[PDB]
DNA sequence: TTCCTATGACTCATCCAGTT
DNA sequence: AAACTGGATGAGTCATAGGA
């Protein structure tokens, strides 16, 4: 192992934990986009229900 | 002396430029929708507070 | 066989952070 | 210390999977 050799198999792992970590950062941004659409589904229905027992505007 | 292989890299290297613009744009694309959706749903939460005050809970 | 791209993995040159 | 020690980012290149 030169310090370049040591260094390379170690950088190679820090490039790794980051692809793994970059995978998670988008799988979550998919979920915050999911739940927000389930919340807009239930919320505009809720409005149409209380809307009905009063007026249309 | 030359480029057999310098054509295979200058093309693979375009392809990695390309594959990486896609991931860049699905990521900014979803994040705008997290801001957008967020915004619709506060307005709707307010309209629901209001119609449950016009009428009730 | 043979060719060709799209994506994972590894290397390189930076650059940044903690730490004393 | 804008230079120790070692991790971490961006972009080219390598190894492979899939496609035709």
């Amino acid at each position: 192992k030169d310090p370049a050799a040591l260094k390379r198999a170690r950088n190679t792992e820090a490039a790794r934990r980051s692809r793994a970590r970059k995978l998670q950062r988008m799988k979550q941004l998919e979920d915050k986009v999911e739940e927000l659409l389930s919340k807009n589904y239930h919320l505009e229905n809720e409005v149409a229900r209380l809307k009905k027992l009063v007026g249309e505007r």
